[PDB]
């Protein structure tokens, strides 16, 4: 039988080794390219904001990598400024930087990390204020407030309430919670008679710009943040809306192909199937199904992705649901499978979820390890699988934390109170 504590130690060792590569090759920069041993920018070309450092902080603290955590916190306090004449994508900036500063604040108690999270949220608020509906524009200039691109989508208007609602709790100012909730209510009030929303929306007209309902591309984390706002804030509207939206998806989007459960895109009014693609991103939804009281359905959905892992090694970035085969050969070093394994495991503690996640971690080690860290893949169909040259910022917050939480039973987390954002930032449950 597997020694889960020895596996947790191995995860921690690999994470510390990756951190050392970041310090050596990419210190203060947004992402490491771990094959070349170089860095790249994420938000603003040539004006890095320490993205991967910020994304790593709560993971380092949970693992007891205290010297490394403090080195990162001290860098942020000396160096990280948002008074920058450049355009930032509102969605990415909130889930990665506001959320990463909040989880590091909650772990450490350090007021400067909260001050920086709040400064950044106030710059992002200008994107919501530029719409008469309160729907955020996709980009905002961090210094001047000027906005660009109102042709947005459910994920990019509806993935704010966890971070903004925690800011409201800590600061006492309800304006953040209210701004985030108003944008979600807009699209919920425009549900069709069958209970679905199209995934594409215009921030100035307030109207849908497509007819496609989705659980993945353009939409994923909207549905997650409805449940999460009930769990974090006790919001009764969000509890109702979470269950309503998922029951509409199970009635009109759930379809079986070759005996396996999938959720293709459909016309939001008629329910006709409008696409045959499913993203790897959709695997999050197996865990959301369990959280909202649909665990049998969640397990059935997880099984579709378990099939893909057993057949292809690495889950394909996109599949055709009619054949079960890849639509793309590259990957993004994606975290959604161990996300779902952790969320289902928190319900019943079944060791099956540990065995499935251990396969996923061992496959990551066999395919993505490079000279100075872990990289996304070029082609999952060759042997060996060929590599690209990038460690995405979300790797530092997500799958190494998921594996460690599944295997370590760490005393630094109250597992009964644990709450994670869509970027895996811990927003409740630290034990100091
Ligand atoms: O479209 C995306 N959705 C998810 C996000 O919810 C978050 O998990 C990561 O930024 C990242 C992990 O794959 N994601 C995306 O690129
Ligand atoms: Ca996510
Ligand atoms: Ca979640
Ligand atoms: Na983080």
């Amino acid at each position: 039988p597997e020694d889960w504590k020895a596996l947790a130690a191995d995860v921690r060792s690999e994470f510390q080794w990756a951190w050392q590569g970041y310090v050596a090759k990419a210190w203060g920069k947004d992402e490491i390219n771990p094959v070349s041993g170089t860095s790249r920018s994420f938000f603003i070309e040539g004006h890095d904001l320490g993205l991967s450092l910020v994304e790593a902080l709560d993971t380092l603290w949970i693992m007891g990598l205290d010297a490394e955590f403090q080195a990162g916190v001290d860098w942020v306090k000396a160096n990280l400024s948002f008074d920058v004449d450049g355009n930032a994508q509102v969605f990415e900036t909130n889930i990665r930087l506001v959320g990463g500063l909040l989880s590091a604040h909650l772990a450490s108690g350090d007021p400067v990390l909260l001050a920086k999270a709040r400064d950044l949220a106030d710059r992002l608020a200008k994107a919501f204020e530029a719409s008469p509906h309160g729907l955020p524009w996709r980009y905002v200039n961090l210094r001047t407030g000027a906005v660009s691109d109102p042709e947005t989508n459910l994920a990019e208007i509806g993935t704010y309430l966890s971070e903004f609602g925690v800011l409201s709790q800590l600061t006492g100012e309800r304006k953040y919670f209210d701004m985030a909730k108003r944008a979600m209510r807009h699209t919920l009030d425009r549900r069709s008679k069958i209970g679905l929303m199209a995934a594409n929306i215009h921030a100035m007209t307030g109207a849908f710009t497509s007819r496609n309902a989705s659980i993945d591309v353009y939409a994923d984390s909207f549905y997650e943040y409805l449940w999460d706002a009930w769990a974090l804030f006790g919001d009764e509207d969000c509890k109702r809306w979470a269950v309503e939206c998922v029951d509409a998806q199970l009635a009109h989007q759930a379809k079986r192909y070759d005996g396996r459960l999938w959720f293709p895109m459909v016309d939001f009014e008629t329910g006709a199937v409008t696409g045959t693609a499913q993203s790897e991103l959709a695997a999050y939804y197996a865990g959301l199904l369990g959280q909202v009281g649909r665990k049998a359905q969640g397990d059935d959905y997880l099984a579709s992705f378990t099939y893909l892992q057993a057949t292809f090694g690495v889950i394909p970035e996109s599949i055709d649901v009619t054949t079960g085969q890849p639509r793309r050969k590259h990957t993004g070093l994606r975290p959604e499978y161990p996300d779902a394994c952790l969320n289902l495991w928190l319900i019943d503690r079944d060791p099956r979820y540990r065995r499935l996640a251990a396969i996923h971690y061992r496959e990551m080690k066999a395919t993505s390890r490079a000279a100075f860290g872990y990289t996304a893949l070029k082609d999952i169909t060759t042997r060996p699988m060929t590599q690209d040259d990038n460690c995405p910022g979300y790797w530092w917050s997500e799958q190494m934390k998921y594996y460690y939480l599944l295997f370590s039973d760490t005393p630094r987390i109250d597992y009964g109170q644990l709450q994670l954002s869509t970027e895996a930032n811990v927003l409740r449950g630290f034990r100091k």
